[PDB]
C-alpha cells in the first residue's frame, strides 16, 4: 500500500497462444480491457468480442483471468519477485459456458 510515482510508459508483454508476444505503450491506467482493445485494433475498431487478459504464471504452472476493470499494472505488481509472470491473450478461458 505505497505508490507515488509517474514518469515512464509501462510496455506490457501479453503473449498470445500462439505464441508472438505483443507489446503495448501504456501506462499507470489503462486497465486489462485497455490492452484488449489496444492488441484488437485501433483504427476503427468495431467492438469485436468482449475479450479479456489471462495472467500465466511461468513457474508455477498457474493460469488466472482478470476482469476489464482489472488493471494489468495493480495486478501486474501484484505478482512476486520470485515469477516471471505474464499476461495472456485468449478469449476462451474460464468454468462454465455464459455467451453474453
Amino acid at each position: 500500500g505505497s505508490s507515488g510515482s509517474s514518469g515512464r510508459p509501462h510496455v506490457v508483454k501479453v503473449y498470445s497462444e500462439d505464441g508472438a508476444c505483443r507489446s503495448v505503450e501504456v501506462a499507470a491506467g489503462a486497465t486489462a480491457r485497455h490492452v484488449c482493445e489496444m492488441l484488437v485494433q485501433r483504427a476503427h475498431a468495431l467492438s469485436d468480442e468482449t475479450w479479456g487478459l489471462v495472467e500465466c504464471h511461468p513457474h508455477l504452472a498457474l493460469e488466472r483471468g482478470l476482469e476489464d476493470h482489472e488493471s494489468v499494472v495493480e495486478v501486474q505488481a501484484a505478482w512476486p519477485v520470485g515469477g516471471d509472470s505474464r499476461f495472456v491473450f485468449r478469449k476462451n478461458f474460464a468454468s462454465g459456458p455464459s455467451s453474453g
